[PDB]
């Protein structure tokens, strides 16, 4: 049945929640992002309001066929009213279209749902900082201090850099770049800009990108592989048979493959810095495992709690276990009880 941690008590609504059938009660249903675990159960026969960003509602129009009546987008940062509560989208930085949605109950109530997240200050200058905020249904993916990640800036610095001075060394090397979702577009899309290539695709891929609201993509982005030496491929793919085999697909235009794996956490991090990262290589293939996170580390995660100072805590992620759930209301307590709230 559909959890509690998915409703929004004193609304008719619901959060990610369109795997559970019908739910008893609803009257609009909120996407915050366009992944799967998140869409799950939605298709062309949906008949109920589903309020979302509009890149997530041009996904869901161009992508599942949902049709166009049942969409309902909405601008960021806009005080809007539904079924007769007011409700505010923010930019979560997390993927293309992803949101935040802050909830004022008629009692009085506010309540931020933070979707999947990557905190970040600047968050602290949003309408967030306009009043106070009770319930915060919270996004803890990474919430325990063994993660660590870079930043996103030196994650891509890293990234461009390696790819130009192999691309240099080896005018006939390719760039293979993994992706099974929308999100962390910019690492193949700073690699194709050093090298002055568009990126090459799959005619569905090319299709999901063209509904990201990206300025000037039609510049960056191409379906013909031939014109391209940086190729996208699923995710599945990035392994050593996978990529010999794109080789051999290639006709003899390329010698060497230096293919990159934009994973989230992996515990190379608790020992190794971004400047001290190394591929795996067979032959002339080489895999790079890069920690580019769109969700919050454990202290950008903390630092966004400290800040906000909610009443309650919900968990959506990580919940399904008693020692997970029991961890982080440790950390809760710590947190409260550092900064004084
Ligand atoms: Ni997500």
């Amino acid at each position: 049945t559909c959890p509690f941690y998915k409703k929004i008590p004193g609304t008719g609504f619901t959060v990610d929640a369109f795997q559970y059938g019908v739910v008893e009660g609803c009257t609009a249903y909120f996407l915050t992002h366009f992944h799967s675990d998140h869409y799950a159960g939605l298709s062309k026969h949906f008949t109920f309001p589903v309020y979302c960003s509009e890149i997530t509602g041009n996904l869901l129009k161009n992508k599942l066929h949902v049709q166009e009546q049942y969409i309902h987008p909405l601008p960021l940062d806009t005080e809007c009213i539904v079924n007769g509560v007011k409700v505010v989208l923010l930019d979560a930085n997390h993927c293309p279209g992803a949101v935040m949605i802050l909830f004022y109950l008629p009692n009085g109530t506010v309540i931020l749902h933070t979707g999947d997240f990557r905190a970040d200050p600047s968050m602290e200058r949003s309408l967030l900082a306009d009043q106070k905020v009770h319930m915060l249904y919270l996004d803890t993916t990474y919430c325990s201090p063994e993660y660590t990640f870079p930043s996103q800036q030196e994650v891509i610095r890293f990234a461009i850099n390696t790819a130009f001075e192999a691309v240099t060394l080896n005018p006939h090397a390719l760039v293979v770049c993994g992706t099974y979702s929308i999100g962390k577009e910019k690492v193949f899309l700073a690699i194709a800009d050093v090298l002055g290539s568009k990126v090459g695709m799959s005619q569905e891929k090319y299709k999901t990108l063209q509904c990201l609201n990206i300025p000037e993509i039609n510049s960056l982005i191409t379906t013909d592989m031939c014109s391209s030496l940086v190729h996208l491929l699923p995710m599945m793919q990035i392994n050593f048979k996978g990529l010999q085999s794109h080789l051999k697909k290639c006709g003899g235009k390329y010698n060497q493959i230096l293919a990159f794996r934009p994973t989230g956490w992996t515990h190379s991090n608790k020992f190794t810095r971004i400047a001290d990262v190394i591929p795996q290589t067979k032959g002339n293939i080489s895999i790079y495992g890069i920690p580019y996170s769109e969700h919050s580390s454990y202290l950008e995660m903390k630092r966004f709690v400290q800040w906000l100072k909610p009443q309650k805590i919900i968990p959506t992620v990580n919940v399904g276990t008693w020692k997970s759930r029991s961890t982080m209301e440790k950390y809760f307590r710590e947190w409260k009880l550092e900064a004084g709230y």
